[PDB]
């Protein structure tokens, strides 16, 4: 059966009171009316986001009391024969003061992007609150009147413009909801039918997400069938709001030609390249930041924060399980080398270089060392990092130049990957120590 709450229960006994929009609001309404910039479908995800916020505010306050929880739901209704789309939620609602004084910005301008007029009913969840009707056609006036039959929460009826009638088709609205609003955290219904929505596990505290939940989400966001070999659930609130999960696949890398971008569980970009550095394009997963608006200073800042955190994560993994990290470096190490070569900043080159692992003349065959570990073994008076590129360890060890160096205890990195020469040429130095090939 169907489950709908939207219907014409409201009535207004008296006359409305007329108010004039304040000057800046009127100016923004003028921009909307004249704007041809028309990613028009966005109003739906903003209204759903505001409904979700209103529901959470109610739920938290009732839980802070001993109070039972009512039905907390978001409903959409389309009406083709009347050219409307309606959203209604059973959240905290608005007082008359807020309807006159006042998120209320974002829901407002995008509604008037698609509306000839907007008809709102709201009733605060506070006990003894009255219901109100708010009306505007986007001119400099709005109307408010006390209304009977308003359900606690907020209902917004958008009377669509003649060129926006597509949003009174159920199938069109269904697709918009699924595209941008699939992870809304309260039950969502369209025309009485429950929408298939998913759990935004990146918002949970990382200690609460189980491996089976990560495996299901990884397979979903990567459209994969393996499991992730690594999982980084990164939550921070400074300098930026970040709720993110990053996976690296169990399978090897073609992946050589990403990460979805959200803002409080609202999709911004399905496949947001530019959010990670190019060399991290093998990462799958999701990044959610409240701080999001396009080659902005903010995106650059988020990218640099995430790069540092992922490098730290991989360093941490090498300490937790060196054998698993060595396999990761074997499988994904060409991305690290690419990043060193293409990086502009020396500090970024050296940060990525902390992930490189090489054999060494000082270690058993097959055992790997990092550049930092090599540096900690350098003997006083010797101030450079020496390496030798060769096809295998036997050929490196029988270099006449290495053999001579053995006499004075100098460690030499043994590098067997064909792109090691270019990587270490471009790195040039590490921790103020020049990288020098022992053969020219
Ligand atoms: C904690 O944050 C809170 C705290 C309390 C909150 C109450 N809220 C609402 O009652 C509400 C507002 C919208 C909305 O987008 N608009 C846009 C309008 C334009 C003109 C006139 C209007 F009445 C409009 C409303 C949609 C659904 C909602 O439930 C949201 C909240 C969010
Ligand atoms: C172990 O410590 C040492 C100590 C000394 C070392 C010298 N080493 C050399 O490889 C070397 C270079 C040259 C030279 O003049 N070259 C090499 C060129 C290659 C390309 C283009 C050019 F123009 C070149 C000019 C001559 C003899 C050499 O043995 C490794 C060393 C290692």
């Amino acid at each position: 059966p169907l489950h709908s709450i939207i219907s014409s229960t409201e009535s207004v006994q008296g006359s409305t009171s007329k108010h004039e929009f304040q000057a800046e609001t009127k100016k923004l309404l003028d921009i909307v009316a004249r704007s041809l910039y028309s990613e028009k479908e966005v109003f739906i995800r903003e209204l759903i986001s505001n409904a979700s916020d209103a529901l959470e505010k109610l739920r938290h306050k009732l839980v802070s009391d001993g109070q039972a929880l009512p039905e907390m739901e978001i409903h959409l209704q389309t009406n083709a024969e009347k050219g409307t789309i309606t959203i209604q939620d059973t959240g905290i609602g608005m007082t008359q003061e807020e309807l006159v004084s006042n998120q209320f910005g974002v829901g407002f301008y995008s509604a008037f992007m698609v509306a000839d007029r907007v008809e709102v009913y709201s009733r605060s969840a506070a006990p003894g609150s009255l219901g109100y009707q708010w009306l505007s056609d986007g001119s400099g006036v709005f109307e408010i009147a006390e209304a009977s039959g308003v359900r606690t929460g907020t209902k917004i009826i958008i009377h669509l413009k003649s060129d926006c009638k597509e949003f009174s088709s159920e199938a069109r609205v269904r697709d918009v909801v699924t595209k941008y609003s699939n992870f809304v955290s309260f039950p969502l219904y369209l025309n009485g039918r429950r929408m298939n929505t998913l759990q935004a596990i990146w918002m949970m505290d990382p200690k609460d997400v189980r491996e089976w939940q990560h495996e299901e989400f990884y397979r979903y966001v990567a459209q994969a069938h393996d499991k992730p070999r690594y999982t980084l659930h990164y939550k921070t609130d400074a300098p930026l709001n970040i709720r993110s999960i990053f996976y690296v696949p169990d399978m090897k890398p073609m992946f050589d030609v990403s990460v979805a971008l959200y803002s409080r569980k609202v999709l911004i970009q399905t496949k947001a390249t530019d959010i990670l550095p190019k060399w991290l394009r093998f990462i799958r997963g999701v990044v959610d930041s409240e701080d999001i608006p396009q080659e902005s200073a903010l995106i650059r800042k988020l990218r640099d924060v995430l790069q540092q955190r992922l490098i730290k994560f991989f360093i941490d993994q090498s300490k937790k399980d060196a054998e698993k990290y060595a396999k990761f470096f074997e499988d994904y190490g060409l991305f690290m080398r690419e990043g060193i070569v293409t990086a502009t900043e020396q500090e970024v080159k050296e940060d990525i270089a902390k992930l490189l692992r090489y054999e060494s003349s000082a270690l058993p065959s097959g055992q790997l060392t990092s550049l930092s570990e090599y540096a900690s073994r350098m003997r006083a008076g010797t101030r450079n990092i020496y390496y030798l590129c060769a096809p295998n360890r036997h050929l490196a060890e029988h270099s006449p130049y290495y053999e001579a160096m053995k006499k004075k205890d100098t460690e030499v990195l043994f590098c067997f990957e064909q792109f090691d020469e270019l990587t270490l040429l471009h790195l040039r130095e590490f921790d103020k120590k020049k990288l020098i090939s022992v053969e020219t």
